């Protein structure tokens, strides 16, 4: 299943856990979630290495085992993969396969000058994220934090659902803001994600009206606006038909009432008929 | 310049097909008192403004005034007027087509074009400043300086164009009716903010709605310029970004006599490039 790494290999491969950012040539790509994450290269693969730091050194462990426990079950083309771990001396380390095209969020915003995603590619990424969510649901997992920053992209730009360390309020369904734990909340957050894919806009912008992307649904329903007004201008290949089809899916996902939202298999089917 | 027969530009524009170019028509846009069409003649891709109805002979006077000013405005950084057509009706002005469109469209990455790098943006700023400087040396006030009026050729060389004012770009004294080149400087400062941020000059749904108001926020230290930098560049170092922001801040001074003149702006952008 998992390759058992030794802490000292992981130390050597991250260049002794170089803390300088990769933009400068170091190995540190991120922080947060009770650990720092470093780019490395092991077993002929570029990898992401999360080294856990120290609150209560036993709850760290708790989280360490939990992640391995859940990641063991979750293996799918459209999920991020846990290569292995190290329970070895000094620290705890988790090793994931590195996705070189980053998050869907960064590419939608064209961070660092990457070219804009085409509509074809956007459609395929939506289908893939839907498939990964479907795997999570079929096997009785709730993601509880679906967002564009939790969708990574590999060399081929295939969607890989991730969960970096109760959710993100700009993506949260009303019932989830009230404490309910259900997959239908995942479907709602995914509807927000589809709005991001269509518009290229972030989910929340404090300096924008509306501040929340989901509210554009209202503006379109009250016919103060239309979807064409919000289409990302950074594509030349987007046809009105399939854009409206994706918007329909997203709108159905964003129903305030959780039992009126489609399940993930329904979404899958609608996104299929979108490009069929 | 070249005198065209009206039927020639009619032939070359597909009889002034008014459908937009995206539909397969020839209409590039709506400017001044006429419509702008794409055409091709004499080994040159051209933009043809056909003027329409406003008193008719004042139309002819504007036509003649444009030919007179553009006839002796030939510069690397200005739009190049190729010719015209005055036989009967209508009046037509022919310019050389700029295939990379306007700075506004490229800053917004319209139709999926890649984002302009920081280096390219700096060279475009310098070129636009050179065009303004040419205009000002020859005692011309532009009166409508905006990113939509900065075109770009195959090499991304900035070309100033014109087709009163745009309120998101206007200096306070220009809003009160004054006519001075110092207003041009203020508008250029807005353009520089656009180049830094990728943001449009006005956004009705944004706080603030006017990009120029970010200066206040930065000066009132509610924010920093790094908060506003376009994310769509990987080559923007903090030093030269802050340098161009300084230039834009000086250009945006409310007191017209406290703004630098165009040559000082050229010097400052120059030093920014190092
Ligand atoms: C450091 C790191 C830590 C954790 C995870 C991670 O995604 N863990 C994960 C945990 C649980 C679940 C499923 N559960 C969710 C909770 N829910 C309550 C139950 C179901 C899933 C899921 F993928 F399946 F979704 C993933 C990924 C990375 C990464 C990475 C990485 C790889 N390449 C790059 C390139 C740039 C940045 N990162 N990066
Ligand atoms: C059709 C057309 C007509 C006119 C002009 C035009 O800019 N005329 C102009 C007239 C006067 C002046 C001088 N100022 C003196 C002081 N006066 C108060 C203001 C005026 C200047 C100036 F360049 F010098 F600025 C320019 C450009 C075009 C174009 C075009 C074109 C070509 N390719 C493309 C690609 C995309 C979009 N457009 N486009
Ligand atoms: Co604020
Ligand atoms: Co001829
Ligand atoms: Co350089
Ligand atoms: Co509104």
């Amino acid at each position: 299943r998992f390759h058992s790494f030794s802490f000292y290999e992981l130390k050597n491969v991250t260049n002794n856990f170089d803390e300088r950012p990769i933009s400068v040539g170091g190995n540190k790509m991120g922080e947060g979630g009770f650990g720092v994450v470093y780019k490395g290269y092991v077993n002929n693969t570029t990898v992401a290495v999360k080294k856990l730091a120290a609150i209560t050194t036993e709850e760290l462990k708790q989280q360490f085992d939990q992640e391995i426990k859940v990641m063991a079950k979750c293996q799918h083309e459209n999920l991020v993969e846990l290569l292995g771990f190290s329970s070895d001396g000094d620290d705890l380390c988790l090793v994931y396969v590195y996705m070189p095209n980053g998050s869907l969020l960064d590419r939608l915003s064209c961070l660092d000058g990457t070219p804009p995603l085409s509509w074809h590619m956007r459609c395929k990424i939506a289908q893939g994220a839907a498939n990964g969510i479907n795997f999570l649901h079929e096997n009785h997992h709730i993601h509880r934090d679906i967002k564009s920053a939790n969708i990574l992209l590999d060399e081929a730009f295939t969607a890989k659902i991730s969960d970096f360390g109760v959710g993100t309020t700009a993506y949260m369904a009303p019932e989830a803001l009230r404490g309910e734990i259900t997959p239908k909340s995942d479907i709602y957050s995914f509807g927000v994600v589809l709005l991001e894919i269509i518009t290229g806009l972030p989910a929340v912008d404090e300096h924008r009206e509306p501040q929340l992307l989901l509210d554009i649904k209202e503006e379109i329903e009250d016919e103060e606006k239309t979807i064409e007004d919000y289409i990302d201008k950074k594509m030349n290949d987007a046809d009105s038909t399939s854009v409206e089809a994706m918007y329909s899916v997203a709108s159905q996902c964003l129903h305030e009432k959780k039992n009126k939202r489609p399940d993930i298999k329904k979404v899958q089917q609608l996104l299929q008929e979108m490009t069929a």
